[PDB]
């Protein structure tokens, strides 16, 4: 065993969490006593060399807001990835579930918590590249943690590879839409598009319009616009993130200070 590599002998399976598209996820223990998540690759999904390789890579990153990956187990079939368990699920379901009563502080921190992530990844030059709500986790503490980043480089499925009847469009800044220009400023694009979610409480981005309509409306230089929940100070802090020149958007570090400040601000 390298060291990215996890004996899945030391694993023991408690509890379904869901079955989906890249596969099986379950929760678990490793050597009987740690919390871990057990993703276990749907056979076909995935470019599977490239994916072992890079995870070696991503063994390397490491943030409290980030998902942190444990190992892989790769001498079997299906792989399995082992993750930080994040005992309250996909960010969008809760969200979306309105007994939270959530106050406007604590959108907000999901939100730093997420810059966090980002300005983290920001600083390695590592994109997340399908950053949204449904790639968000939250744990039994409520902190928002940033999930399966890079991974949509290592999915076969062609439907989601291209702007692709599965592409994240209501998600991606013109230049994405238009030429296929990934960088650092699409992931800010995204970024301020997830704020809008959270304080939307996981709304649809542009609810009322197909892909194609929202990719026409971006075109035409049209955004969304301001969530109930927002104050005019978030507000100005996720619609700069949608500027129409890249090099005119924020850093994940600017934008950590201007959240900063605004919670300061309340
Ligand atoms: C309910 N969830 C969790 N709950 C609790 N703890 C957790 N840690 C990690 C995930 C997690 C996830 C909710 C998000 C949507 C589904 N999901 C995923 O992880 C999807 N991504 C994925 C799946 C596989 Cl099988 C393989 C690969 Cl490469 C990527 C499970």
């Amino acid at each position: 065993y390298g060291s990215w590599e996890i004996d899945p002998k030391d694993l023991t399976f408690l509890k379904e969490l869901g079955t989906g598209q890249f596969g099986v996820v379950k929760y678990g223990k490793w050597r009987g006593q740690y919390d871990v998540a057990i993703k276990m690759i749907k056979e076909g999904s995935m470019s599977e060399d490239e994916f072992i390789e890079e995870a070696k890579v991503m063994m390397n990153l490491s943030h409290e807001k980030l998902v942190q990956l444990y190992g892989v187990c790769t001498k079997q079939r299906p792989i399995f990835i082992i993750t930080e368990y994040m005992a309250n699920g996909c960010l969008l379901n809760y969200l979306r579930e309105m007994r939270h009563r959530f106050q406007t502080q604590q959108l907000l921190e999901m939100c730093k918590d997420v810059c966090e992530a980002m300005e983290y990844l920001e600083s390695k030059q590592f994109l997340h590249r399908d950053l949204a709500a449904r790639n968000c986790l939250v744990n039994d503490q409520g902190v928002v943690k940033v999930s399966d980043f890079g991974l949509s480089r290592y999915v076969l499925d062609d439907e989601y590879t291209s702007s692709g009847s599965k592409f994240p469009v209501r998600w991606s800044p013109p230049e994405v839409l238009m030429y296929s220009k990934f960088s650092s400023k699409s992931d800010i694009w995204a970024f301020g598009v997830l704020m809008w979610e959270i304080y939307s409480l996981g709304k649809m981005p542009y609810e009322r319009f197909t892909n194609s309509e929202t990719a026409e409306h971006i075109a035409q230089g049209l955004r969304l616009y301001r969530p109930h929940l927002a104050s005019e100070k978030v507000y100005t802090i996720m619609y700069s993130c949608w500027h129409e020149k890249a090099d005119e958007r924020p850093t994940f570090k600017i934008l950590l200070s201007n959240i900063l400040d605004v919670m300061d601000e309340e």
